């Protein structure tokens, strides 16, 4: 009897579910239909998180671990959960909130997190992680920070990492759709979030974009996700049972209360629309509108085209 | 008719409202009754944000601005909203989410956020901000980054700042209770969030702590706030009208479903308890509990003592 709903927050005050950044656009990208299989920002409408998705905004694209010495003054990290609690293999693709970009270097800023180690001195370690590296092994709980500054960190130092920025590999552009390779030890419990395939009825997936310091990107500094983090947090909180084949949303201009566009959000946890032919679809709408639940609908409910025709 | 409620997320998956960090403790601190007047994490039960509080988790203690050249290779920043929207004086204490730590140096890591400036090259600028500096003028929209690296940043470059860590002033310890001096030009619309005075009936204010890289702190690397960010996001979303003098919450083991403690959350937007005398109050309780609304109550409802005797 718990009815379903979405947070009624304006889009442009909601946040990405794959980087800790404000949302400032929504787009569609039908043509370049490469695999859609993000591991963060994944949640069912009844509030089950998938892949590495956490409910915790402050964990999105953060990783934590203890240091050990690797060959050639590389700084090995034994991952734990950001909460500090241990990370064990064979249960999830990677720790909760672990970043899901596989196509470029991560330039990272870490601090120490042990209170005893925080009463004096500089707590910062900086470096970069290469998800294409052979020693990148997040499912089994270990990765390698190339080029650490400082060059020598004591073993067993507890470090919390942020992604300061992302950069392309040499002579490629950084594709933020591409998820990492988590390892080859994939148990059924630890399975990746499934890929999402195009929905039919002339619908196309809607991505919520963020401007983010992603250098040399295929998208010009824009990180897409399928769900605002606030939606994830909302579904996990509400646990509203699924009572239909999809959920029709209206994107409302909040003051004038007029309908700016029709969307469907599917039980698997992704949004779609029908773009007005030959136009940008939802991207031309004001980013200060609000999403409201209208009703459950069937998969074949036909959406009115959204946007202008170019 | 919209009934009041709190997010029913376990405390240790919710986040700080004054730094972007996971919560990992709740404490009381009666005796050292320094003024309680945080500007972030302030929100009424019917969802009116106060001081500099934003709803956007990814804006908590982040600031944005455009560079100009100040004397002696200092880096001046003309503040804007993190969204990019211009910041004007006389309306708010400071931009939304602006950090409210006055008692220590902020060591900051910024990136360029202009997409054209992110097709190539390193986009990082680091430095430190000194709230006690005479050029620290956040209400009027300007501050200075001391010791920038790089030393010369082109004028008018758009930079998004994070606080990597906080450090004490020399010969002092860093008190995270201390809010900045925002300026002298403080109009009525731009008034600070009021300070909170202890509530009577043997009650004391409950603080939600995070471990955070705050070096040399008076609290051993712990940042307190009055409300989890998720609460703020919840009250703003719900807009449930105030229908009593206080709201009684139970803190529930979400397994056993048993009552771990009684709390009141007041309309002005803070939580209290009655510590069992001679103990830490709520600090001994497990941190995986969940808050649930029971009923509105009057101010003189007497809470059962929380915690052990010590
Ligand atoms: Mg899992
Ligand atoms: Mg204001």
């Amino acid at each position: 009897t718990k009815q379903f709903s979405v947070p009624n927050l304006p889009l442009n005050v909601m946040s990405n579910s794959r980087v800790p950044s404000l949302l400032n656009a929504m787009v569609v990208s039908p043509d370049q239909a490469q695999v859609v299989q993000f591991q963060n920002g994944r949640c069912t409408l009844d509030g089950q998180m998938l892949g590495t998705t956490t409910v915790s905004a402050s964990c999105v694209a953060r990783f934590r671990g203890k240091t050990f010495q690797a060959p050639d003054n590389r700084l090995g990290i034994n991952l734990a959960e950001i909460s500090g609690e241990p990370y064990h293999a064979f249960e999830s693709p990677a720790p909760l909130g672990f970043p899901d970009f596989g196509d470029g270097d991560w330039h990272v800023t870490a601090t120490k997190v042990t209170p005893s180690q925080l009463e004096a001195n500089d707590p910062v370690v900086v470096g970069n992680v290469q998800p294409y590296n052979p020693q990148f092994a997040p499912h089994l709980g270990t990765l390698v920070v190339e080029n650490p500054t400082p060059d020598q960190v004591a073993t067993g130092t507890d470090l919390l990492f942020n992604i300061t920025w992302l950069s392309n590999r040499a002579n490629n552009r950084f594709n933020p759709w591409v998820i990492p390779n988590y390892g080859s030890t994939l148990t059924e419990a630890a399975q990746l979030a499934p890929s999402i395939f195009p929905p039919g009825f002339g619908e196309t997936i809607v991505y919520f974009n963020s401007t983010f310091p992603a250098v040399g990107a295929t998208t010009h500094a824009a990180i897409p996700c399928l769900l605002p983090q606030e939606f994830v947090a909302h579904f996990v909180n509400e646990q509203a049972p699924i009572r239909g084949e999809a959920a029709l949303l209206h994107y409302i201009d909040p003051d004038t209360h007029r309908n700016l566009g029709e969307f469907k959000i599917y039980p698997e946890g992704f949004v779609t629309c029908v773009p007005n032919v030959g136009g940008t679809g939802p991207q031309s709408l004001p980013t200060n509108g609000v999403f409201v639940f209208v009703s459950w609908v069937s998969r074949y409910y036909q959406l009115k085209p959204v946007g202008t025709a170019g």
